[PDB]
């Protein structure tokens, strides 16, 4: 295969992070790359299948707003090679750094994120974990959507042990995803809900549910339909179109949420109005 | 699969002519560029050129190479890529005469060498590298393409190429020479031979080895290692020029030394 990179070519440099996703390094290969390695010793069946699936998903993508897949290696380690992203995630900017973006820039971040997601859905790819920490602000001018924490081990059990491991994603999980009444409750429409929460973050500067003190309460109440983000907390310069669009993306009945083509078109119209 | 069904792309403003056909800005999950052949039936030559271009572009996944996104065959042959925002390096250096700091000039050289190293690793010869084919996307990321008239090549032609030595005088080393001329443009802010008035004189004298770029025009803060590298890339004899892995390594090292 054309995207396999022979052993010896990549210089694997600094370790950036390790976790349930494997280990990510900065590397050199015709310039800067990121290298995600999924095993150290002989890979398990699970690891091999996770690697094959991730390469298969990524190889379907060629879009400016989706992390650029570049290649893979299989020996001595399973490795997925992509572009290097330079900067911080949207989550890090908004919630860890007190970055103060101008509204035109908040809308551009929304617009680029919507382009990437519209593209994914056109390629029949449900992201499954859209959230502001997976929206990379590369060189502070380009959004790159990735899945920067994809767990290699998948649980077999549709259960409440899942919520610990997915604690970093609870705020972006649609109500039907929380309730898990289907064995795989993820859809294009659950990605749209997550995008609604991102809109909330951009237009309020805050995470939803900031006054709820524990995750179990969020899980219970969002599941029951008794907790919803406080939309009144949008900043005074929030455009009217964004108030409407955010409420539509957060609709409790999944089939009432708008599609990404419609979301994108609305945000493109807004951006034109502000320019 | 990369075929884009008809009707999905909104074809917008006409930008210019391409290497074949016509380039437009378009909409397709965001901005794109679309190069279309606006004929009702393509010739064998046109179909082959389309196939060769899609085939080459599909082999590329690198931040410094224009991103291929898809193609269409009906009703017209079309090649779809990312839209590049900004201007070419030619435009910045020679038209706007944008005043870049030396750190940025070196970064542009470094990014161009990454893209070219990548191409040559993928067994792709560019054949028309020049500053008009180096797009400065968002004023800071190099995208190498072959933009034709959307953004004229004798100044970048190695002596063996300009003298028409044989029916196909191109090689990785003629790409290296073209890169040497891009280095010259970056480091001097000028085109080579800016004082020579006649194209035929340039063709004759560069081919013979009696005219070469005036390296005295390099800016006083051009690092010595960059000037020497440029001179190596510009060697009149093809086989004396360095490979891109060596070029890239040298630029990476000299850039590290500056900062
Ligand atoms: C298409 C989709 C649904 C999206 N969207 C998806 C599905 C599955 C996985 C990924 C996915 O993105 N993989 C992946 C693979 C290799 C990596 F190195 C990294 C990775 O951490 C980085 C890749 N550059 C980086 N620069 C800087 C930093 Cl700090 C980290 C990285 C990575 F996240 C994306
Ligand atoms: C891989 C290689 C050897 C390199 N390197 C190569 C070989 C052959 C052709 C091309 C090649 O680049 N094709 C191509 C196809 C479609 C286009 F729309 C355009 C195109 O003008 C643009 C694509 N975005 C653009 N943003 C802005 C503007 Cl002003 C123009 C464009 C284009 F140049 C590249």
């Amino acid at each position: 295969d054309d995207w396999e990179i022979p052993d010896g070519q990549i210089t694997v440099g600094q370790r950036i992070g390790s976790g349930s996703f494997g280990t990510v390094y900065k590397g050199k290969w015709h310039g800067d790359v990121a290298v995600k390695m999924l095993n150290v010793t002989a890979p398990t069946p699970q690891q091999l299948q996770a690697f094959k699936n991730e390469v298969g998903v990524l190889r379907k993508t060629r879009h400016v707003n989706i992390l650029l897949f570049m290649g893979y290696s299989t020996k001595p380690q399973l490795a997925i090679v992509t572009q290097w992203c330079e900067g911080s995630s949207l989550y890090h900017h908004l919630h860890a750094s007190e970055t103060k973006f101008e509204m035109k820039k908040l809308i551009d971040i929304a617009r680029q994120t919507a382009r990437g997601m519209d593209y994914l859905h056109a390629k029949s790819i449900i992201h499954r974990d859209l959230k502001s920490n997976n929206i990379f602000l590369h060189e502070d001018n380009t959004v790159k959507i990735g899945d920067f924490g994809l767990a290699t081990e998948k649980s077999r059990w549709s259960g409440s042990h899942q919520f610990e491991q997915l604690s970093g994603s609870i705020l972006w999980m649609a109500p039907e995803v929380i309730r898990m009444q289907d064995s795989n409750p993820y859809s294009f429409q659950s990605d749209v809900y997550a995008f609604g929460i991102v809109l909330y973050e951009l237009m309020t500067g805050q995470l939803p549910y900031s006054n709820i003190n524990n995750r179990d309460q969020i899980i219970e109440m969002v599941g029951r339909g008794s907790l919803s983000p406080d939309l009144s907390k949008v900043r005074s310069n929030c455009p009217k179109r964004m108030k409407r669009l955010m409420a539509e993306c957060l609709k409790k009945k999944r089939d009432e949420r708008p599609s990404f083509p419609r979301i994108l078109a609305e945000i493109e119209e807004l951006a034109r109005e502000l320019s």
